[PDB]
């Protein structure tokens, strides 16, 4: 599917390992400081698609498919994905070509996409840089396809991010060299044709920054898909240029103040809101970005606070966010694990109740994103415009005039005071009547163009037209 095709979706991103198993326990153990297999797979994925499609989701992401090294390292199992060692087989924890192809039809007869976690930059090794036996890489199967042994030691050199290795002597990553003919061939090549056999939609793609940028033009375009890079930096300057050479990457430059702005009553809003503007501007297209707020490189958001309100916010920010919304299996159920491997907890201990808060939250956002575009082709290529801040709010409005969601958020948190805020520039005609999407009240506009937004509880309020939702089944 192209990237104008993804610029609708949102994305459920999931640890195969981790989301559901096959016999579907939701009291299976999975403890994540020993860093081994838990035992999800494809299967389990299938069987939970309604938890997943009844929050408003329409695409997966998944993390990488090919075989991995086999041992237990110092570091645990490959649970995770990114240590590839045969590219051309499948990682028979999760079941076999049988089972994925199954979660793609799967997919696709409830109108989702898959996205698929590829790794291009390394493959993974149990052992010391200078131990590995390059014969076990399958096809890369001699140190001829690999950049020299030495590990990046310096960041602010980017051809050693580049050609060095990543890892350690505990578990090495062994650096293809990305810049030889035969290895750009090699994943051209195999790039199409996993797409091709499993009816892939999309690509996430692993470790961008330490691979050429070169590279991956050749690479985008041999997938024949939405292809979205993880550029691990904050810096748009640094992260944005990347959009240059593939359709889309994820937003780390919005990550880190828009964590900020949430993750206490005293965050910046002021940064979140002139971030929001630096990457409208500077990046080649906003819309083609994937935003979120948690991952398995972080610690997950309620790790800094188990504010519930906060964590209501920073969701509705995720959801009505330019570009594509991307929440991390667990952030729904309000998980709270820290850095790797605390942040890779098993979704299914929650026991996947759909009536928890966050779960409402998700599904009422995702519910009026999904409507707003069925009704609206100028909603996606719309930049998000943020329209007001204050000390513990921001407003921002997105969508083709006489249709605009309208979002007011706030870090005041669950002992916020109730008053009424009065917003001007949402751009609504003076005595539209609105519907605050969330918490499915009504709101009149001033008969001076101001909303009167009734403010409680540190609460986010989403506000669209009522006329436009004529027919909708939203706050029926
Ligand atoms: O290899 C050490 C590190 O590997 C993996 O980290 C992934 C990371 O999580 C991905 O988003 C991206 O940065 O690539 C990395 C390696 O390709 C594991 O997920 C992690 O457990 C481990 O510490
Ligand atoms: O009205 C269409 C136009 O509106 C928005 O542009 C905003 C812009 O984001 C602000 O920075 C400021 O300049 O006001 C503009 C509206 O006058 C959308 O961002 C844009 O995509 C849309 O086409
Ligand atoms: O193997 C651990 C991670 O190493 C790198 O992360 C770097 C990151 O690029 C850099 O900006 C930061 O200053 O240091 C960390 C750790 O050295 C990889 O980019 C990550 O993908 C790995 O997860
Ligand atoms: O950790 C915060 C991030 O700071 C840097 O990015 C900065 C960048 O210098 C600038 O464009 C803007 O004013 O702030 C951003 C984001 O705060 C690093 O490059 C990121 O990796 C840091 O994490
Ligand atoms: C896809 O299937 C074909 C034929 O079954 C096989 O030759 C090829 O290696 C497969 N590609 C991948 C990446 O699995
Ligand atoms: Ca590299």
């Amino acid at each position: 599917a192209t990237p104008a095709d993804w610029r609708s979706q949102s994305i459920y991103f999931l640890l195969t390992d981790r989301f559901a198993r096959t016999d579907g326990s939701t009291t299976a153990t999975c403890n994540t400081a020993d860093q081994k297999y838990c035992g999800g797979t494809w299967q389990g994925i299938i069987d939970k698609l309604d938890y997943i499609q009844g929050m408003g989701f329409t695409a997966i992401w998944i993390t990488p498919v090919t075989a991995q090294l086999p041992q237990t390292t110092a570091y645990g199992d490959a649970y995770h994905g990114y240590w590839q060692q045969d590219i051309y087989s499948l990682n028979e924890n999760y079941g076999t070509a049988d089972d994925l192809k199954a979660l793609s039809s799967a997919l696709h007869e409830r109108g989702m996409y898959l996205m698929v976690d590829v790794v291009a930059n390394h493959m993974g090794y149990d052992g010391a840089g200078s131990s590995v036996d390059y014969s076990v890489f399958k096809p890369f199967s001699s140190q001829d396809y690999f950049h020299p042994f030495c590990f990046i030691q310096n960041y602010e050199d980017q051809t050693q991010v580049e050609d060095c290795w990543l890892g350690d002597n505990t578990v090495s990553l062994p650096d293809l060299d990305t810049t030889k003919d035969v290895v750009k061939n090699e994943w051209y090549d195999w790039v199409g044709s996993l797409v091709s056999n499993y009816s892939i939609d999309g690509l996430r793609i692993d470790t961008v920054k330490h691979v050429q940028k070169d590279f991956w033009p050749g690479y985008n375009k041999a997938a024949g898909v939405y292809c979205i890079g993880e550029v691990l930096d904050g810096d748009p300057a640094y992260t944005c240029p990347y959009q240059n050479v593939m359709d889309g990457v994820l937003n780390y430059p919005i990550y880190y103040p828009l964590l900020n702005a949430f993750k206490s009553t005293s965050g910046s809003m002021d940064d979140l809101y002139n971030m929001i503007n630096t990457v409208k501007s500077d990046c080649p297209d906003s819309t083609l970005l994937g935003t979120f707020v948690e991952n398995h490189d972080n610690p997950r958001f309620a790790s800094y606070t188990n504010d519930i309100a906060l964590a209501k916010n920073v969701a509705a920010f995720i959801i009505l966010n330019d570009g594509i919304p991307i929440i991390y299996a667990g952030q729904e159920q309000h998980y709270a694990g820290g850095n790797d491997p605390a942040n890779r907890e098993a979704t299914w201990l929650s026991g996947y109740p759909t009536d928890s808060e966050l779960y409402k939250l998700i599904a009422s956002a995702n519910a009026i994103r999904n409507y707003a575009i069925s009704k609206d082709t100028g909603f996606v290529t719309y930049k998000n415009w943020p329209i007001y801040k204050d000390d513990t709010t921001i407003a921002m409005r997105k969508g083709t005039d006489g249709s605009q969601i309208v979002t007011i958020l706030s870090n005041k948190g669950a002992s916020g005071d109730s008053y009424t805020l009065s917003l001007s520039g949402a751009g609504y005609t003076a005595g539209q009547q609105l519907t605050e999407v969330i918490g499915c009240t009504t709101v009149t506009v001033g008969s001076d163009g101001n909303v009167p937004v009734p403010m409680a509880g540190g609460l986010p309020r989403v506000l669209y037209p009522t006329e436009k939702l004529a027919g909708s089944k939203i706050c029926s």
